[PDB]
């Protein structure tokens, strides 16, 4: 797909059970998503936005549907305001940024 | 150009003579650079992110180049972890994420 920015680019995610919407975030690194109890080891993590750092907890090897597409990778969990699909994520569905 | 997302989408942009790096944010809805002069009249602001608010000061209809292309716009100016080209000059630059 082609996604234009006029507006916040919000996607449809499925992890486990759980559809989400979120943000398709070049500017970020890694994936943050908010309150859910996912399965497996996490590490505490701080990551650094605008106004500071929040702390999150690391989850690897995670599976998300993202748009359709089947990815599996890192998520970060904790008090976002948004949830964020970053980097880590988009580079796996192929995607660029274009102009 | 088209811009793969393994590293962080940084380019250099032209403001005010000047030459900076910046991350083309499509999670940012605004573009936000560090701490510079620029002339002309601006409103005091505040803006969120991941980790609260800070201020900023907001001045408009100023000429950027992004890469090669020109925009002019909203630039804000403030305490940002990194200069980011937000929505409103991608737009203006054509930008789109595909994959
Ligand atoms: C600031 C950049 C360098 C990194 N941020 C990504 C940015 O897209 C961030 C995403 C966001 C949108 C809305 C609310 C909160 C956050 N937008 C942002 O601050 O919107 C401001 C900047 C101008 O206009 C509005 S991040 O969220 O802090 C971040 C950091 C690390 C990870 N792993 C994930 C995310």
């Amino acid at each position: 797909p082609q996604i234009t920015l006029w507006k916040r680019p919000l996607v449809t995610i499925r992890i486990g059970g759980q559809l989400k919407e979120a943000l398709l975030d070049t500017g970020a690194d890694d994936t943050v998503l908010e309150e859910m109890n996912l399965p497996g080891k996490w590490k505490p993590k701080m990551i650094g936005g605008l106004g500071g750092f929040i702390k999150v907890r690391q989850y690897d090897q995670i599976p998300i549907e993202i748009c359709g597409h089947k990815v599996i990778g890192t998520v970060l969990v904790g008090p976002t305001p948004v949830n964020i699909i970053g980097r880590n994520l988009l580079t796996q569905i192929g995607c660029t940024l274009n102009f």
